[PDB]
């Protein structure tokens, strides 16, 4: 058995649908005349071209039956969060959004399972639309590590999480591309550079805080590519808090204790660095994802996990037996 | 067989009313105590950081050498003397005084002692010119931070100097410093955990992506600090990109991992997987020892990941003193 439970989708929607939210701020899809093929838009403007797997669960079946992938997991492309929305104007959008995801996995709910988006801007909303999205079929839910433009230490965040632990709401954390602001203009400099930092500083945020002894146990949550840079420089931060009052503050022990509080995917697009993880993680703390169906998305999926020299009790555990759990899925 | 340690850092004695003729504010001058084995670096009245002897004295610092067994350590300037933000005729003579501080810290034994010298980097001209001044006057080398203001390493200007230290043979260390993040990562040293090895790799990543190591002769010599910061680890990412998008492939004509052959980085990476990791890379010719000696972070044990790692003697060998010695000319 295969899972792979980071995948991206995008709803068919219309340019008259996303104006009654926003003309010119919320986006929609254009397919052209010709179906196989189309792009995401705001208003006039294009913000992205798009294969059709993002849409079209069957076009999308296809393909994850030509890779060995049974079971996918598919949440909101980025575009989508609306975190610097109106509060309850995003937490409309979440819910049009979320009903959307049902529908693309309604067409094989077995095999295609979604995670929701939430108003992460509103506390309460965000709890709402939590437990209202999982109560209709949603797995968990897709977070931002920002928050549009945001300072990510709230203390709403951890109350935040701990509503999701008491639900059995587990979560995926997703990155956004903003840290050097007018610096890293080109070449995708945000995603190479911006991002995986964003990600590593979501993580520590939670370890040097302390939230992690707040927290209860029973939260799932995922961190998306591996956690970014978090694993290579883990070593950095635990000789920091070793030597450092001002790292100790808040947080008891040493931070690479607390990687059993966390999960992350496998995707770092390198042999030695899914060893070097897995070596962090744990063979447990690593589930298979791929960021299908975009360019950057690995080719064969598994691929990477499968042609590694872990042991054979690893790899399964990585490809299929963490996700199981994690997402409680069958 | 001599034992090289490649990233160290020294702080001259410089008077507050010194340093006020600078800069009242922003002008680093040093404060020893009573007993004089611990001090301050000041910036205006206010405290900076905390430091100890070594930082200052050599022939304290010779001691601690001894009992590490290093035979030789270059030095060169804390980061906080850089000095770019400074208007820059005040910035260039800055640079001349630290450098002449440098080399009399080195004459206490200049056997075992080297030092790299700063430049004032917000002026081309200015820069190249103090470059060449230091390496003639007896430093081995240059040490530049990693940015100035928005403008990243693929900046003509940081182009055209690196060209000009490629053509004089001029060898290059550079040092992350004023990292990104803004009112993001305050506590917990989160600019020194998060922005900083960030800050390294988008520099490397600046020269490759731009294509300016097609530009830059195959004779410039240049090591990061900090093992590359996460370039090694998020590689894997970047190879991805320019195989599958075409405004990556825009400027830079290979794929991005075989630009290895055209720099060096350091070893300290604080972790025996993670350098393992950075030589398989690398390769075990362009990694070298380096401590970040005499500051809190630095390595205890100098030389002690290295030698706890999987590695093999012969890039054991390397590391510690062989790679050291052909990049900065040291017999
Ligand atoms: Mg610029
Ligand atoms: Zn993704
Ligand atoms: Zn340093």
């Amino acid at each position: 058995p295969r899972i792979d439970m980071h995948s991206h989708f995008f709803p068919r929607i219309s340019e008259q649908e996303a104006a009654k939210f926003d003309a010119n701020h919320a986006p929609w899809l254009q397919v052209s005349a010709k179906g196989d093929t189309g792009s995401i838009m705001m208003g006039k403007n294009n913000f992205r071209p798009v294969y059709q797997a993002l849409w079209d669960p069957a076009f999308r079946i296809e393909e994850m039956d030509a890779q060995g992938v049974d079971v996918q997991v598919t949440c909101a492309t980025p575009v989508m969060f609306g975190y610097t929305w109106e509060a309850n104007k995003a937490a409309q959008w979440a819910e049009r959004m979320n009903d959307f995801a049902l529908e693309f996995a309604a067409h094989n709910p077995q095999r295609i399972k979604v995670l929701a988006q939430v108003p992460l801007q509103d506390l309460d909303l965000a709890c709402k639309e939590a437990s209202r999205a999982v109560a209709a079929g949603h797995l968990g839910i897709q977070i931002g590590n920002h928050l549009g433009d945001k300072d990510l230490d709230d203390a709403t965040l951890e109350a935040f999480l701990t509503h999701c632990a008491n639900e059995d709401i587990p979560i995926l954390v997703h990155p956004w591309d903003m840290m050097g602001g007018q610096r890293m203009k080109k070449w995708m400099l945000p995603w190479l550079v911006a991002m995986p930092a964003e990600t590593q500083l979501a993580i520590l945020s939670l370890i040097l805080s302390g939230a992690f002894e707040r927290i209860p146990k029973s939260l799932k949550i995922c961190f998306g590519y591996g956690g970014g840079s978090f694993a290579f420089l883990l070593g950095r931060v635990d000789n920091a808090w070793r030597h450092r009052d001002i790292v100790r503050e808040d947080c008891p022990r040493p931070p690479s204790e607390y990687v059993d509080r966390f999960f992350v995917d496998s995707a770092v697009f390198n042999p030695g660095a899914l060893e070097l993880l897995v070596s962090v993680m744990g063979e447990d703390r690593v589930m298979l994802g791929s960021d299908y169906p975009f360019p950057l998305g690995e080719q064969k999926i598994g691929g990477l996990v499968l042609s590694s020299n872990l042991g054979e009790s690893a790899k399964d555990k990585i490809i299929s037996g963490n996700a199981s759990k994690f997402f409680n899925i069958n």
